[PDB]
């Protein structure tokens, strides 16, 4: 029974399977609504741009999930939430390529855009709904599995250094195949610590911010691409908040650039993660020393109360 | 003839001696406009606030500064300058005691302390204000020494480097008088630049900072003073400014205190340091890693222009 922004994940006693309809009538009674705040959004872009016909596509995408949502009957019995979780699974799905549209009908609206402010706030406001969309709808579902160490999407004992370390995998992997090396990557601080934590925003915002200290690494050091400088990444664990620290030696950010890393580039990473951290009651926080390096700081806070 | 705030410090054709002249007229007609406006900002302190004894001390010393300053005649040859030189070192020891005067003033008035703001607006206008005419001051007067590398108090190759370590001593002998030991300092970035600034403000500043660095580092090693984490600084030199980055591992400045942190308590050296940044065109973040320890980021703009 965590909490978020408004949003609620359930945990409780199966055996009976009656759990499972508490939480499915929630998510019944809230996917309706956070759908029609989005169409809402839709409705007040500015004409011109909301009449583009990629924007216009997502946007009928919103129209029809509401309809297929508020089409279903109440549930109540374990026969309607199986066949919910069907139409959730399907909408998830038919919405995988939403912020891909949406970036191709921004870039072809970038003419037009006027307001500088009212797209930036469209996207993050798309975004992040769509994240805790994703994170309601993900944990219900994940309530019909039985992972160990896992109560739905929450993990009960997550490892920010076992997370930490498998994107590090991942990123290193893609370096790689790009440049023919990747920095190796360091982590201290508390790398010990295991408590209860919804890995999802860490599964998106670490990928991106590890492609970022390394990419700037090798773009600096083309003539030694066999020998770079480390990545280092220091986790700090208190009772208010988990906090990584991802520093490179890449070169930082220059002051010319200091303001266009945070937008959009239909660049997603870096605003997109920002976007997400605050959702959650977080921030994400760059430290640029330009001829050196950058320090970015990603914070978190705990689930529901402190733990370590 | 570099700059600063309306600051311009001169550097010019010796030999005939007319240098000090175009200068001491300059200052002349400075320190009189600049000690006026801070009057004013005395008699528009809260009636309460400006009543006390001491407080009322401290502004009957500007008023009188005022008029030495005001009575002094026009300098027309070498010999009003030399004596006007006189007077400058007579003010600049008359208020030796300025700040401690405020404190010990303004501590008394607490209870009375209305509005917060209205008091860190003033020590801020008033520490600077005092910074800009000891920088104006000291720089016409060192226009009589000939130091190497000076240019009055501007160095024309100065070492980050080197600055930083002669305060690193300074701050570990203190340091050791009072824990039996400290912790060392590693230095790495741009170690080996050099370019035109003026040490004055890192003067103040750097060993603000290394003293809390070394003082949270021992708090947090209580059980192990014969044995701690070093401090680590990171020089950045690029050509719009210089940054020195000062990361300790003594726990992190607490949530519950972020706030108080920058604030003065009659603790100065923080918020005295962030505002002499930002009165000379920088800045000064901290990024506090609760559990772990704290990184802090002074950033000074380089002298009218752009070197490394
Ligand atoms: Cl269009
Ligand atoms: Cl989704
Ligand atoms: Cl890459
Ligand atoms: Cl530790
Ligand atoms: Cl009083
Ligand atoms: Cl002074
Ligand atoms: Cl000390
Ligand atoms: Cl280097």
């Amino acid at each position: 029974v965590r909490l978020t922004p408004t949003m609620m994940l359930y945990s409780g006693r199966s055996q009976d399977g009656s759990h499972l309809l508490k939480s499915g009538r929630y998510l019944q009674q809230e996917l309706p609504v956070r759908i029609a705040h989005r169409i809402k959004g839709f409705r007040s872009l500015p004409f011109i741009i909301g009449c583009n016909p990629t924007i216009l596509h997502v946007h009928e995408l919103y129209i029809r999930a509401f309809q297929k949502l508020t089409d279903f009957p109440p549930i109540k019995d374990q026969a309607d939430e199986a066949q919910y979780c069907q139409l959730v699974r399907q909408l998830l799905d038919d919405h995988k390529d939403v912020v891909t549209l949406l970036a191709e009908g921004l870039r072809e609206s970038r003419k037009h855009i006027e307001d500088e402010k009212l797209v930036r706030y469209f996207l993050d406001k798309t975004l992040t709904s769509r994240l805790g969309i994703r994170m309601l709808a993900t944990h219900h579902l994940a309530l019909h599995e039985d992972k160990p160490d896992f109560v739905g999407i929450i993990c009960t004992r997550l490892s920010p250094k076992k997370i930490i370390e498998k994107w590090v995998d991942f990123a290193r992997r893609l370096c790689e195949h790009k440049y023919g090396n990747a920095p190796r990557v360091r982590i201290n601080g508390h790398v010990a610590a295991r408590f209860p934590f919804i890995p999802m925003p860490l599964d998106y915002i670490l990928p991106e911010l590890l492609k970022n200290a390394m990419r700037a690494t090798m773009e600096s050091h083309l003539d030694t691409p066999y020998n770079v400088p480390d990545v280092v990444i220091t986790i700090a664990n208190n009772d208010v908040d988990l906090i990584i620290r991802i520093s490179d030696r890449g070169g930082g950010i220059a002051h010319k650039d200091l303001d266009r890393v945070m937008d959009y580039h239909f660049g997603f990473g870096l605003p997109t993660s920002r976007a997400y951290a605050e959702y959650l009651g977080g921030s994400l926080q760059l430290q640029s020393l330009q001829g050196i390096g950058t320090d970015v700081y990603l914070r978190l806070r705990h689930i529901d109360g402190r733990e370590e």
